[PDB]
């Protein structure tokens, strides 16, 4: 079929009448996720804003990751409905996000080998988002999901950013999750690909306990006093060296030193490889 959209709409809404909400399947501040079905036959999951929460132009910018960028290892926009409640409509992930799926019976019976091969399949994705020129902000296991295939993707929910001049700066009142965050970005608000690495690094850890916190045992507070000697994460347990040491390679205190997306995909490719 090679051969063969009101401007007041988005250049991506559907009618609502093509959608049918099945199951709630999470709540948050922002609004409700939905299982639900498309013209009948295509699994959907479903965003609906909550009325109040944030502007209707924020959640629907055309900034803006999912609207930009397609890829396998993405999860895939499928649609929106911009009459209020505002729908984001995207490709349904079975196994839902790697932190739950890790703690399921499936999940904690998961070998180094396929837990390797997940965190490759996350660092192949952001080698494409780091090749597009995008930071994604907000690299943590909550927002990897999971596929029936057990398959990975990365989400977006607002945080991405298109780089012009290879970093954004965030505002004042800016307020980020403290244990997945590299310190020139706490101190200076300065966000590159390298603090995405930072945080790639500490989303390894997560991959290899199965869903833990990171830092055992740790305050926010402890966690930056700890990072300002030199200190860097405990070896988690049932980490292979090998995994530590790349681990390390992601929080190396100059940002330049980090390793690039392709070159973490590389080795966790051979890791799981050998
Ligand atoms: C089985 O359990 C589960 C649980 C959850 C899911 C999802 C899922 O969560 N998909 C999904 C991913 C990202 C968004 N984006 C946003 O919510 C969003 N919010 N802002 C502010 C944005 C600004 C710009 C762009 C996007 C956004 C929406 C959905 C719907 C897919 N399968 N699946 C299965
Ligand atoms: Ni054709």
């Amino acid at each position: 079929g090679h051969m063969q959209k009101p401007w007041w709409e988005d250049e991506w809404e559907v009618p609502r009448e093509t959608l049918k909400l099945v199951e709630r399947l999470g709540a948050g501040q922002f609004g409700e996720v939905w299982m639900g079905y498309y013209n009948g036959h295509t699994k959907v999951a479903v965003k609906s804003l909550k009325q109040g929460s944030m502007s209707p132009d924020a959640f629907l910018a055309e900034a803006n990751l999912m609207k930009q960028l397609q890829h396998q290892r993405l999860v895939r926009l499928y649609a929106v409905v911009t009459q209020e409640p505002i729908y984001i409509i995207t490709e349904y992930m079975e196994n839902g996000s790697l932190v739950d799926f890790l703690k399921t019976p499936s999940g904690i019976k998961l070998t180094i080998n396929k837990l390797l091969d997940m965190a490759a399949q996350i660092a192949e994705g952001m080698a494409f988002i780091e090749e597009r020129n995008y930071i994604h902000r907000d690299l943590r296991a909550a927002n990897i999901l999971v596929s029936d295939t057990l398959s990975c993707k990365i989400a977006d929910f607002g945080l991405a950013r298109l780089i012009e001049d290879n970093e954004y700066t965030a505002r004042e009142g800016a307020k980020f999750p403290i244990k997945w965050t590299a310190p020139e970005a706490i101190n200076y608000g300065t966000f590159t690909i390298k603090s995405d690495v930072w945080s790639f690094g500490i989303l390894l850890t997560e991959i290899v306990t199965h869903g833990r916190i990171p830092y055992p045992g740790m305050t926010n507070p402890e966690v930056i006093q700890n990072l300002e000697r030199g200190y860097r994460m405990v070896r988690p347990d049932n980490c292979p060296e090998e995994l530590y040491q790349l681990m390390r390679l992601c929080w190396k205190e100059r940002p330049e030193d980090r390793p690039t997306f392709d070159y973490l995909r590389s080795v966790l490719e051979d890791f799981f490889t050998a």
